[PDB]
Order: structure tokens, then C-alpha cells, then sequence
């Protein structure tokens, strides 16, 4: 078991990682910006290192400072959490080069999944169903590009290979817009990622966003841990996630899960991972893979009983997976509401000092947050300050518990999305289940 790790993150996920470390007897090093001195996990950590000023570029994205903190404390590993450097292959490369364990896959694997074109090619080869597409980068020959779009059939979507999570993409519905749409996506990709490579896919009009959780060790074991429905979103930002996905049969789960686990074996995957799919008309279509542990990981934990962060740490230490596939069983239902410090009218981050705080409790209620009474939410980082996760024997009980929990949650002094989350729980279409990726924005528009 790893002696000491650097938690290379902040907020709720850093606290999540800290708890996992404490359970396994792993010493904690909390690296933090000067604005994050009073973070809950920082105050609970065995050792603390201030790695720079408030802006992320000089703290949480500061590669030399994070590695130096690992060096000075005698830490053996670095957990990147999600966001920041978690998908940075060069960082993972430098970490291993410096002699520390990167809690994640090999840098080569991160690089592969960050290249959406090569990732799709690897998945298609492995037998994972993908979106009908160009199967390769688009060139400058517009006669060829029109032929590809005709073969696929309009509408199509142009996507940046260096993009992801809905960054750098646009829908094309006819030949007249194809040239300009390709050029613009290319230009945006060059400006944002220093990679102008773009590809084409059949545009699915009303899919659900369904993703498969995987775990793979260094002993050759690779398992799938059911799916998550992440369709309740606004402008490429998840709002509510749930597990399992409504309407997904054990047969479908088995079908797509086995294909994801087989892909892990083929590519030599290691650690936690997420296969993102579009789900439409009872069919799965792979779009991208995430190599990090994700925001919405707790819903998977509730329905399987598997502590995913602890599995990450065990894998990194050289231990096999604590569970086999036949030991993985979907039981009950979990819903996650992301709690954001945001203005209800603009959806812009709303930082400030929390004057009164109270967390919900009870059977099946899980609260994941660093916030406390007197805590100031800084303006420099993401708006998400907490996660409320509710579990039940069925979906209806999970939703009922969420409604009760949201009503107990008090966060005064700052503006939050608690009222919005309550509106979503009370939404008849959500209560029926199976709403698509576009539902929330349509609801808010009406
Ligand atoms: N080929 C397609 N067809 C449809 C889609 C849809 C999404 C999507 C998703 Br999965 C979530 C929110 C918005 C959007 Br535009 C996406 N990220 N990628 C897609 N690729
Ligand atoms: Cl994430």
C-alpha cells in the first residue's frame, strides 16, 4: 500500500480522495493555492504545501510546483482527481519520469484517449460500437468531404480531435454549410488545442448520454460497473446524473459492458475509466473515453458497493481488483444533484461567503462537499461546491429521498442551484425517466 500521496486537486474531490487515503492508512499531502488555505481537506491533511497564488496556472496547473511538493514531502504518488491535469499526458509522463506514480493509466493511454480520432479507431478495432463517421481526419478536399457527408447522411457533426466534453463542435445540416463549418471548427481547434485535426460523425438528434464505468488492474483484470445516465444537462454541463440508466435491461448492460471491458484488455488499460456513449433507439454509439475518475462516480458506488477511489489507490499500489465481474451486481438506484454556487438567472458562477450551512442526512443520503459555515467560495475556480447523492431500493425512492434532502440543505450567503434541482426532481418527465440530452434547456426555455 502507498505510503504517502499528493492530492493534486481541490474542493470536494480532494476531500473525497483524502477520506479514501485515510481508510487505507495512506498519508496525505494537500497541495493548495494561497486562496485555498482553509479548504476542509487541507485542514484535515497530514501535510500541507502551498504551491502558488490563486490563479490555477500558477497553482493547480503548475507542474513543477506539484512535482516539487511530492519531492519535498517524500510522497510516492500523485492523484490528479478530475479536471486540471487529470487528462494531461505530458504531466503523467513527467510524474513517472520524476519517479512518482501517477494515479491513472499509462501516459500513452491518456494520449490515445485525448486524441478522439485515434481513440475511436482503437475502440472500433476492439469491437466497441461507434457513431457512423469519417473514420479518420478530414482533409482540405471539399469534394471528398461532401462525399463523406453524403455516405453518412445529413445531419452530420464536425468535431475537433483534440476537443472533448462538447468543446469545438458544430452541426451541419446541408452541403451549403459544410465548407465553412469545417473551416471554422478547424480554426477554433487550432486556437484552442494547437491541433487543427477534425472529424465527422452522423449527428444524432435526440440521444441520451449513457456512460460505462470501468476498472482495470495491472494483473490483467478488467471489469465494468454498470452505466450512468448523464442526459440531464445544460450547455455541455451535467446537472443531474443517475445509475443505472432507466430502461436499460440487464441484457443491454451485459452487452455493452463486456465490450468495454474487452476494449480495456486490448489497449492495456489501467485504473478507473469511463466509456461515453450516445444511446438512441436501443443502440449504443461510442463518442469518447475519459481516463480520470469523474464528478459523477458516487452514483456508481451506491449501486455496486464498490469504492472507486480506493480501487484506484489499490491498483496504483500494485494490488489486484478487490472484486470480480461475477461479484459486481446492480442493486437499487442512485441519483446525484450537483450543487453549484451560481446565479439562477445568468448561470454565471456566484462566489462569496457562506454564512449559514446545514447538510441533509438520513438513510440513503450521501453529501459530498468541502463547504462549511463561514467558508468563502473563491471566484478563481469551478462553480460546483457540492454533490448530493441519494440512494434507494428503486428509482422512485431515490428521487423521493433527494426531494427531502434538498429541502434540508441550507446554503445561505451565496446564490445556488438548489431551487432548480428541486424543480427537476418535481418534473413529471424526469419522474417518468428517460429524457434526452436536450430536455433541460427546453424546460428552462418554456
Ligand atoms: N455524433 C454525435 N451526435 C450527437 C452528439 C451529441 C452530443 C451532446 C451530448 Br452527449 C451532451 C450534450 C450536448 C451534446 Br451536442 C455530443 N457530445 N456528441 C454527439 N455526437
Ligand atoms: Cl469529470
Amino acid at each position: 500500500m502507498l505510503d504517502k500521496i499528493v492530492i493534486a486537486n481541490r474542493g470536494e474531490i480532494a476531500l473525497r480522495i483524502l477520506r479514501a487515503c485515510k481508510e487505507l492508512g495512506i498519508k496525505t499531502v494537500a497541495v493548495h493555492s494561497s486562496a485555498d488555505r482553509d479548504l476542509k481537506h487541507v485542514l484535515l491533511a497530514d501535510e500541507t504545501v502551498c504551491i502558488g497564488p490563486a490563479p490555477s496556472v500558477k497553482s493547480y496547473l503548475n507542474i513543477p510546483a506539484i512535482i516539487s511538493a511530492a519531492e519535498i514531502t517524500g510522497a510516492v504518488a500523485i492523484h490528479p482527481g478530475y479536471g486540471f491535469l487529470s487528462e494531461n499526458a505530458n504531466f503523467a509522463e513527467q510524474v513517472e519520469r520524476s519517479g512518482f506514480i501517477f494515479i491513472g493509466p499509462k501516459a500513452e493511454t491518456i494520449r490515445l484517449m485525448g486524441d478522439k480520432v485515434s481513440a475511436i479507431a482503437a475502440m472500433k478495432k476492439a469491437g466497441v460500437p461507434c457513431v457512423p463517421g469519417s473514420d479518420g481526419p478530414l482533409g482540405d478536399d471539399m469534394d471528398k468531404n461532401r462525399a463523406i457527408a453524403k455516405r453518412i447522411g445529413y445531419p452530420v457533426i464536425i468535431k475537433a480531435s483534440g476537443g472533448g466534453g462538447g468543446r469545438g463542435m458544430r452541426v451541419v445540416r446541408g452541403d451549403a454549410e459544410l465548407a465553412q463549418s469545417i473551416s471554422m471548427t478547424r480554426a477554433e481547434a487550432k486556437a484552442a488545442f494547437s491541433n487543427d485535426m477534425v472529424y465527422m460523425e452522423k449527428y444524432l438528434e435526440n440521444p441520451r448520454h449513457v456512460e460505462i464505468q470501468v476498472l482495470a488492474d495491472g494483473q490483467g483484470n478488467a471489469i465494468y460497473l454498470a452505466e450512468r445516465d448523464c442526459s440531464m444537462q445544460r450547455r455541455h454541463q451535467k446537472v443531474v446524473e443517475e445509475a443505472p440508466a432507466p430502461g436499460i435491461t440487464p441484457e443491454l448492460r451485459r452487452y455493452i459492458g463486456e465490450r468495454c471491458a474487452k476494449a480495456c484488455v486490448d489497449i492495456g488499460y489501467r485504473g478507473a475509466g469511463t466509456f461515453e456513449f450516445l444511446f438512441e433507439n436501443g443502440e449504443f454509439y461510442f463518442i469518447e473515453m475519459n481516463t480520470r475518475i469523474q464528478v459523477e462516480h458516487p452514483v456508481t458506488e451506491m449501486i455496486t458497493g464498490v469504492d472507486l477511489i480506493k480501487e484506484q489507490l489499490r491498483i496504483a499500489a500494485g494490488q489486484p481488483l478487490s472484486i470480480k465481474q461475477e461479484e459486481v451486481h446492480v442493486r437499487g438506484h442512485a441519483v446525484e444533484c450537483r450543487i453549484n454556487a451560481e446565479d439562477p438567472n445568468t448561470f454565471l458562477p456566484s462566489p462569496g461567503k457562506i454564512t449559514r450551512f446545514h447538510a441533509p442526512g438520513g438513510f440513503g443520503v450521501r453529501w459530498e462537499s468541502h463547504i462549511y459555515a463561514g467558508y468563502t467560495v473563491p471566484p478563481y475556480y469551478d462553480s460546483m461546491i457540492g454533490k448530493l447523492i441519494c440512494y434507494g431500493e428503486n428509482r422512485d425512492v431515490a428521487i423521493a429521498r433527494m426531494k427531502n434532502a434538498l429541502q434540508e440543505l441550507i446554503i445561505d450567503g451565496i446564490k445556488t442551484n438548489v431551487d432548480l434541482q428541486i424543480r427537476i426532481m418535481n418534473d413529471e418527465n424526469f419522474q417518468h425517466g428517460g429524457t434526452n440530452i436536450h430536455y433541460l434547456e427546453k424546460k428552462l426555455g418554456l
